[PDB]
């Protein structure tokens, strides 16, 4: 079995704490089962929670190995071996560009965005949001509501790829968080570990990390997508409940 | 007499060019009479254009005077006496950002932008955009056009006052070019030749201009206001008839 998780208002909360769910996690990590970290987060950010390698970041934008890796792949970046799966973001804020004139107004991101704003916006300290717009690959928009059709369909216009993240809608082309995790998955060291995959999220972009798991479990607030489980309790409460109904008893053959 | 003039759309046209108002301009100025811009630009943008002071800058918000000035008022920067009329930049930025709480959705102007972001929403370079966000009083908002009257009416709920200038909306306290240019014509070294203003322009910001003056005329497009003249032609080419066929024979007798 392998755990493929989403992040925020999954495994953790709006603290960014684990909460209950860290009990839960501990119990996964004693028996051995490998918790991968699936998000919209970029590597900046996903290195300040301290999580190691192998982790996928910026919705499927880029698989992030340990430079050891048994299984050859990517590129060598100081402890880390990188393999990238969508576009650079650089290029994504050129379609951006093309689609504003399309669209006849504008369309902002991250990355027009200085860190304060990002801060203010999100909540977040400067540093954390200067990690945020740290970005590779994904763009962050920062849409008002009634030009999100508008927006949406003139990003679909010129090519590029739109999801949600829970708060703000995302723009980029090829960063799928199934198309990562069937990738890692292929990359797996033990196939027989990487055979058995649980995936949980709670946002629009976790709809392809459902897809590319074995058991998809949504955490996130009202409805859970076709056929995925639920669970009584969203975010981290609903990691530990997944974890305790559903993982654990598998676990014990 | 002493002509008061906005500059884009005005004096100006949509490059930044004077096209027909240069002979115009020369003209006022071979004749001695005082030209004074009153702008929703920065005092960087205005040096950058190779404007000297008396000028008026951020809608109202800076009234800036050669330093040398006979009639002694603001304080000394440099080679100008500047007069602040506005609250400065950083109080309306933070009373933005009460604003913002208060609409429950992002309110963001130049401060929050790249230079790069605000040159690509302008068309202006990206050095002509550092001096555009070199701000001291006024905020230059960037709202979705849905979004307008809720941003509008939650500015003035925390005590903003806001005005338009041709494409972007204002958020300042206590500039207006009306004020402005009235203490601008009480601290006139020379009282008769500020007895007689005249006034063009061409946005919202505007109508306090024209209210301002003695002879105001509107050079922008569609109808004037009630009591200002119009032209038969928008921006510089209506400078110029303005100028030949309105001011010069004032002049002349
Ligand atoms: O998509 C969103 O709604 C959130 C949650 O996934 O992610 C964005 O916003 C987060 C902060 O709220 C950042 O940490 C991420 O990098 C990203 O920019
Ligand atoms: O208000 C607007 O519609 C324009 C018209 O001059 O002024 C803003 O926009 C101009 C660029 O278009 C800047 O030069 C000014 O500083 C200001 O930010
Ligand atoms: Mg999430
Ligand atoms: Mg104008």
């Amino acid at each position: 079995m392998i755990v493929f998780t989403d992040l925020d208002g999954t495994l953790l909360d709006e603290r960014g704490e684990l909460g209950p769910a860290r009990e839960a996690l501990e119990r996964l990590r004693a028996l051995g089962v490998p918790v991968v970290p699936v998000t919209a987060k970029t590597r900046k950010e996903v290195e300040a929670l301290g999580l190691e390698p192998p982790f996928i970041v910026e919705n499927g934008g880029g698989l992030y190995l340990p430079r050891d890796w048994p299984v050859r792949a990517g590129r060598p970046k100081g402890g880390y071996r990188v393999v990238s799966l969508a576009w650079p973001y650089r290029k994504v804020r050129a379609r951006l560009r093309e689609a504003e004139a399309l669209a006849g107004r504008p369309i902002l991101g991250y990355g027009d965005l200085t860190a304060e704003a990002v801060a203010r916006l999100t909540g977040l300290s400067r540093e954390a949001a200067r990690r945020a717009k740290a970005r590779e690959y994904d763009e962050t928009l920062v849409l008002c509501p009634e030009e999100v059709e508008a927006v949406l369909e003139a990003l679909e216009a010129v090519g590029l790829e739109w999801t949600h993240g829970g708060r703000f809608y995302h723009a980029a082309k090829g960063a799928d968080k199934g198309r990562a995790v069937a990738r890692l998955r292929a990359l797996w060291p033990d196939p027989e570990e990487a055979r058995f995959a649980v995936g949980l999220g709670d946002s629009l972009n976790d709809l392809p990390l459902f897809r590319a798991v074995d058991l998809a479990v949504y955490v996130g607030r009202g409805d859970p997508p076709e056929g995925v489980l639920a669970t009584p309790a969203p975010g981290p409460e609903g990691f530990r409940y997944a974890v305790e109904r559903y993982l654990l008893p598998r676990l014990s053959r």
